[PDB]
């Protein structure tokens, strides 16, 4: 139903929990597909056991041919769901540190300037950059872990993307200078996130 | 320490609790690992961006054959750690089963033999063969969702595994037809179950 496909999930049912749900659905599914398939190879089998040997090959490429057929389904199906999974997973991420950014300049131009607000507002942001820098690390770490060629073609991009994060974490600490006798009063603090807490980008 | 291994996990740590943990832990380890190479990387990279060509390439050279040998120990361990895992769910699985036959076997043969207690028997012993009728093909699915070239060759066997699921169910069920009154009075129960 199109109206219903517009509306698409729930707001209550976050993307990991749809996620699963999805998957868990498919493989359902898809193993009652393959159990049938299964059980008709079974019983043609049954009946044709003292069968000419060529014979016997036949009736097994027959159904090696519709099982490699359901097996490139449920491959397809897969790749769908796990890159559409992926491209939403980056965006939550990215709208997280911006919105995180977001709050930290808007408390920093705050007029009187308010220390405990700025200084939360930037922990929060130091935080979702985390996220981020974490993620790149353990998606690299899980496609080596399963997929070791595909992960030699990463390295660079990793590499690359590692960098980017820990100079725009650097660039927007650099921002404190918007209220630099805000900055005197919470320097004790910031080293305190930065290494107390282990949230500086090189930590 | 070889005593501590010898002990392995305690036993209120199921083996599924127990190997996401281990899971876990290795997947901390060896981003920890990553991120000291990567950082080193970027390092060199920067110490080194205004010297020639030559100089930066066998640089990068460096570290990609650095992160190489750090990809094949990742597969290698999270290959063991599989097989680890696979094989104790698999022998799970089978004492279940068969743990479950002997109940059925036993009740079956009592003398004389009560319908409540075979019935339960048989219905512990149908849910255990239909688990490991659910993990061969959950298996089988995985795969097949995972990796081509592997459910290519895999696809025999569990064909004759799941025949030999549905040999032994037969013959189980077969046993209790050796007493009709009793199977025909748990049929309409069986029947129920079998097809539940
Ligand atoms: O023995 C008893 O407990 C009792 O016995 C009697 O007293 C009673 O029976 S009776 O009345 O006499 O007949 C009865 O009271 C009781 O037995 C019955 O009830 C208990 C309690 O459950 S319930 O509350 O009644 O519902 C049942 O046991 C509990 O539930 C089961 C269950 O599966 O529901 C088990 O749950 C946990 O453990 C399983 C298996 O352990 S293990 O093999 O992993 O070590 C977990 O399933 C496996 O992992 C998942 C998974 O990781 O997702 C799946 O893995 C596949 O998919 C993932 C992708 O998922 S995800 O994205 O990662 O999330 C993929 O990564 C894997 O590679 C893939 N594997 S595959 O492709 O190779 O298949 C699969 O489902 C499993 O993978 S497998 O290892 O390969 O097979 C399951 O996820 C986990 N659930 S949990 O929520 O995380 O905890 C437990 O045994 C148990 O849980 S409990 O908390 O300890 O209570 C019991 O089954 C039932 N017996 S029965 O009804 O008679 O049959
Ligand atoms: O490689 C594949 O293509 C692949 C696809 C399939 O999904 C699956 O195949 S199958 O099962 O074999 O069939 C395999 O999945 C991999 C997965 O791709 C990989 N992701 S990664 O980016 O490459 O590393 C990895 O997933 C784990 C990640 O940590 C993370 O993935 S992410 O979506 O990319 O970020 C995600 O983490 C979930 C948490 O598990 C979830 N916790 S839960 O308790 O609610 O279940 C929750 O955490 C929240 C929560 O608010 C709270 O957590 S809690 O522990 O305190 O309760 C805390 O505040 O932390 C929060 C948080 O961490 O964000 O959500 C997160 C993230 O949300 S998100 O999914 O929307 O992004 O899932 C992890 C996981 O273990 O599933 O590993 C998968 C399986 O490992 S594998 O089997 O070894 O390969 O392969
Ligand atoms: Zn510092």
């Amino acid at each position: 139903d199109g109206v219903d496909i517009y509306f698409g999930m729930p707001g209550e049912i976050s993307e990991h929990e749809g996620f699963l749900r999805a998957k868990m659905d498919l493989e359902e599914r898809r193993m009652r597909q393959i159990n049938e398939v299964m059980r008709e190879w079974a019983m043609a089998d049954n009946q044709s056991k003292n069968l000419p040997k060529a014979d016997r090959q036949a009736l097994n490429e027959h159904f090696q041919s519709i099982l490699q057929t359901l097996e490139e389904q449920v491959s397809g199906e897969r790749q769908r769901l796990v890159e559409t999974h992926a491209t939403r997973v980056i965006a939550l991420i990215n709208d997280q540190r911006r919105a995180a950014l977001e709050g930290f300049l808007a408390a920093l131009q705050a007029d009187p300037p308010q220390a405990e607000r700025v200084l939360l507002a930037l922990r929060r942001y130091l935080r979702a950059e985390q996220k981020e820098q974490r993620h790149t690390l353990r998606h690299y770490q899980h496609v080596a872990a399963v997929d070791p060629e595909k992960a030699q073609q990463m390295r660079f991009q990793v590499h690359t993307h590692l960098q980017v994060i820990e100079e725009r974490v650097n660039q927007s600490l650099g921002l404190l200078d918007q209220n630099p006798h805000l900055a005197q009063e919470l320097r004790p603090q910031i080293q305190e996130l930065l290494h107390s807490e282990h949230l500086g980008p090189s930590e």
